[PDB]
């Protein structure tokens, strides 16, 4: 459990920075 987590915030700001960056 508490590893998801990890996985998923890394993943928003990630594709984020993705989807900001372009």
């Amino acid at each position: 459990f508490f590893h998801h987590i990890f996985r998923a915030i890394v993943h928003v700001a990630k594709t984020i920075h993705r989807l900001v960056t372009g």
